[PDB]
């Protein structure tokens, strides 16, 4: 339910019938061999999991510190991590006896994945998406309707990230016995930090193993940007216990944090209580919620997991802020230096990365999660570059 | 050099050094252990081998007859096949001390594993591409910039791919001292087509253990698309000695053959000499390569490895067509019934396999092999299929 005193489950009760089976479907199910035989199967043969751990060696020499390791999500089926949990809760959906599943998304993986995993698993797929992400996003819109979902433009508010959430709750809250809303990230009331996480810990417990095999001992250090948290959490959550194992996450400082125009909820926002949980919000002065900024656009959602401000509060990961321009810049030269184009979510990690590999010693050894690859971003790099 | 009486290295004699060297190069690093554990080193943790075999339960149960399994070639580092060719002749540059790729593209694919491969490895990058390719791969062209290669614009002969390979050998033959002209396909002059099939063989003994582990038996049919012919030469060769299995190549059948724009060379070419081979190839009366057409902006080469006219030859495989309008839906139906978006090149091996299929029985097993994801195909589907 809580990670310290962040989290929870502050809902309406027309929210508590839908979480309490959900939380128990997910208790019941989440151990199950068969659940689990199925799961692992779809990861293995249909998303390509495992993905491999990459030592970025010309990156590495060039920077002339720390040996840079990526974790290559970049590869996985669909081009971004959120496939990791669209699969699980897609059959967590289909192993409670939905039919239909709903999802919100701001940059459009999240609905692509969520897309994919609804026709891998036949169940009907309604997206929603605020229309001003909707006319950014029109090839990722595309991508979701040749997958056979629909895209429910959503026109109130702000018409943006948040606005999509809301409408997304709304329909679950008529529609549960049939309908499993598929969160994308590390967010929401519980049981959805929870289970997200859950499903995305795998990127970890393989990058764990991957990295004993490769240099004999655990990361100096672990690398990933963080909009809601879910790669990072992801990456994270199997090196909690590990003492010697440094974590950052990285957040986007846009414009500059002075400049008003980011996304750095832990750095610059502050806590509070929204879309049933206790965590860190970016809020005006009059305390609504306040637009986004990130030339990435997945790094849009206006707050941050819990399990993100407990690992800050009790000091077990330190994040930081990485701007558009530094970003950008890391987009290209892992492009140019490694062959591997990186998304521009992603590629705050890695430049915050190379900042830190610089101060640090040859011998030691960072891993950076490469979220996604850049293929989706095109477009925006051309405009801007 | 030869397959059947097909192949061989029709060159003027400029070129017979560099391939001499190339061959000499190739035999002794082919086996090379060191040469080996760095390819398989790169083909791991770059790439991200081994692929999976996936199996198309809700599509082979909508059609009703044979399973219907996909090597995934698709979730290769770069989103295509082409890359397991350009990682190993990239390498093997390197290690004949060379510091400069150039390569071919027609769709841009293989320009950009080049590019990729090129960045990997330090090596610099200039692709050649046909003006008219350039201006209908926008967005190829610029991931090759972002990869640090340097994209040449060919605008002479008819623009297109037939010609930037004419240029890239011109280039070649001034260069080759430090050079290395990384062909994309099963095609060119021995050793290429030899090298090439070496290289995308890996798909066809991962194929082979995974088939195994899934159903304890070899597949009833394998079914590739074919261009050039690298991607399905990767896969049926190592089922060759397999006389169980039998092999299907699929050629772009465009707007179909009595319509003469469609680029089935196996189908309705002829047996003729370019790009330094004897094999089959578009060519008209006065025996000029001719324009293709395809949706599929990857199955453009006007001709065939020689390896496929020998294969073809003795009957070993079976080479077949399909339209564009049919390569369509099978690109729609694979996206909407298993979340996975082909690429349209792919999408004709689908098609065929779809057909196949229908006529087979529940017992029995068709490995389709899906060279490539579609999202670089999104803006020519859009276009064509229109918005949803
Ligand atoms: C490639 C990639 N990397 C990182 C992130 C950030 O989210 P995370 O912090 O949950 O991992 C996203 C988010 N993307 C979400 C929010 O816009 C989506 O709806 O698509 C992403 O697409
Ligand atoms: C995804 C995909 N699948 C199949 C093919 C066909 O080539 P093959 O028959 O050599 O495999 C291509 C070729 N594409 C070549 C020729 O245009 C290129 O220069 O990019 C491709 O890009
Ligand atoms: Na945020
Ligand atoms: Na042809």
């Amino acid at each position: 339910m809580w990670f310290g005193e962040f989290g929870g489950q502050y809902v309406p009760e027309t929210l508590i019938e839908p979480l309490k089976e959900l939380e128990k479907a997910y208790k019941r199910f989440k151990d199950d061999e068969e659940f689990n035989r199925q799961l692992n199967y779809y990861l293995k043969t249909w998303a390509g999991r495992p993905t491999p751990l990459y030592y970025a060696k010309r990156l590495t020499e060039k920077i002339g510190g720390a040996k840079i390791y990526l974790k290559r999500e970049d590869l996985v089926h669909g081009g971004a991590h959120k496939t990791n949990n669209a699969i699980g809760q897609a059959l967590l959906a289909k192993f409670m006896g939905k039919t239909r599943l709903i999802a919100e998304t701001g940059a459009g993986q999240h609905g692509v994945a969520t897309a994919m995993a609804g026709a891998l698993l036949g169940m009907k797929v309604d997206i929603y998406m605020g229309a001003e992400d909707v006319e950014r996003q029109k090839m990722n819109v595309f991508r979701m309707k040749l997958l056979g979902a629909n895209v429910i433009p959503v026109n109130s508010g702000s018409r943006t990230l948040k606005d999509a959430i809301n409408e997304a709750l709304r329909d679950w809250v008529a529609t549960f016995e049939y309908t499993h809303y598929l969160i994308g990230s590390v967010v929401g009331p519980h049981p959805y930090p929870t289970i997200v996480r859950d499903f995305q810990s795998v990127i970890g417990r393989e990058a764990k193993a991957q990295i004993l095999e490769a240099e004999g001992q655990l990361p100096d250090v672990i690398v990933a940007c963080v909009g809601g948290g879910s790669n990072a959490m992801g990456i994270f959550y199997p090196f909690v216990n590990d003492k010697k194992v440094k974590l950052v996450g990285v957040e986007a400082g846009g414009k500059g944090l002075e400049s008003g125009k980011h996304s750095a909820s832990l750095n610059a926002g502050q806590v509070g209580v929204f879309h049933g949980m206790l965590s860190y919000f970016l809020q005006d002065e009059e305390g609504q919620i306040k637009p986004t900024h990130s030339i990435a656009p997945g790094l849009d959602y206006p707050g941050v997991g819990p399990e993100h401000a407990y690992l800050k509060k009790i000091q077990r990961a330190e994040y930081v802020t990485v701007t558009d321009e530094e970003a950008l810049k890391a987009f290209h030269e892992l492009s140019r230096t490694e062959g591997i184009i990186p998304a521009l979510e992603s590629a705050h990690a890695v430049a915050y990365a190379m900042k830190l590999a610089k101060e640090m010693s040859r011998d030691e050894i960072i891993i950076v999660n490469l979220s996604g690859r850049g293929d989706k971003d095109l477009d925006i790099v051309l405009k801007v570059s």
